This record gives C-alpha cells, sequence and structure tokens, in this order.
C-alpha cells in the first residue's frame, strides 16, 4: 500500500501548507495589536466624557467669579458717584 | 515496515491535529487583541493622577481667587461703613 | 521506495518542528498584547496636546481674572485715599 502512504503524505502536506499560511497572516495581525507596555489601561485614564465633566465645573466655578468680580466694579462706581 | 510508516503518519498527524487547536484558539484571542491603530501609547496620555494633580492646582488659584473677592467685598462694607 | 516515503516524513516532520517553534513564539507575543477590554480607543481620549490646550484657556482666563482683581484693589485703595 504505497499508494495510500502517498495519499496520507499528500493530505499532511495540504494540512500543513494551509498551517503556514494561517500563521504567516497571524504574524501579521500580531504585528498591528498594541503593546501592553507601550499602553495605559481604563483604570489609568479619564476618558473625554470624564474630562468634559471636570472642565465644566471648571467653568462654572469661573463665570462665578466672573459675575461676582461684575458686581464688586458696579459697587465701587456706586461709591465713587460713577 | 509498512506498518512503521503507518506509526509515523499517526503521529504527524496528531501533531498537526493539536497545531490546528493552537491555531484556533490563538485567533481568538488575537480578536481580542487592540490595534496600534485604535490605541494611545503613553506618551501621548495623562493619567488619572498627572490629570488629578493639574486640576488640583486649578482648584488652587480658584481658592485664592476667592479669598480675594471675600476681602475685597469686606473693603468695599467697611468703605460704606456698612 | 520505502526510503522515499522516509525522506517525505523527514521534510514533514522538519516542517512541524519549525511551525512548533513558531506557535510557542506567537503565544509568547499575544501575552504582552492590550486586550481591548482593558483599553479606552483614540476616540474616548484627550492626548496629552488637547489637554494642554484646555489647560492653557483656564490658565489665560485666570490670568484675566487675577488682572481685574488687582484692578479693583488699586480703585479702593484710590476710594480711600490710601
Amino acid at each position: 500500500g504505497m499508494k495510500q502512504i502517498e495519499m496520507k503524505i499528500e493530505e499532511i502536506l495540504s494540512k500543513i501548507y494551509h498551517i503556514e499560511n494561517e500563521i504567516a497572516r497571524i504574524k501579521k495581525l500580531i504585528n498591528l495589536k498594541a503593546n501592553k507596555a507601550d499602553v495605559y489601561t481604563k483604570d489609568q485614564l479619564y476618558t473625554k466624557t470624564e474630562i468634559n465633566s471636570q472642565m465644566k465645573q471648571i467653568e462654572w466655578k469661573i463665570e462665578e467669579i466672573l459675575s461676582k468680580i461684575y458686581h464688586i466694579e458696579n459697587e465701587i462706581a456706586r461709591i465713587k458717584k460713577l
């Protein structure tokens, strides 16, 4: 059954051929992936949404300050009879 | 030694079987990994700790301003004899 | 042609040997890659450059406020003839 062995070998060669192709693809895919060492994880970062919320709170405080200052400027104008 | 060849073939088939299984696993693993193109690296980002430090400095400045404004309001009250 | 079969088998064994080595390497590489589940993507994050721009705008507003307050302090000094 030498011909039978020859058939099993060709089957094996085709399996290997497709595996080698899949490995070539995999290696390329892996090179497009980010390393753990080069990135930060979610626990280490604020999102845009979170930063926006923090910034909006600062804006609010600044606007309250601007209103206070404007009131003071008019209080001064009143004191100066001006 | 046809039986001997048959043994080597079965050994090879089992090696291939396990390789194919490992490749299937790998492909699934890879699909769960983040692409370099979709993420920022550490050099491009501030952490929560860094943002917190920056925000705390802004808070400090705002509190110094609020204290200045409160002093000015009382200076005005004193000028008004009020 | 038993010797011919023996040659094809050794060729196959060497192909498998190198594949197994490449798979071992791949598995190690994959373990160094970041998971999608553990990271944020670009659309979800501000970069250092963007945060710096936002912070610089806050600094600008704070400096404008400090200048306003300094002017008011001197207006008060003038009112007090002091």
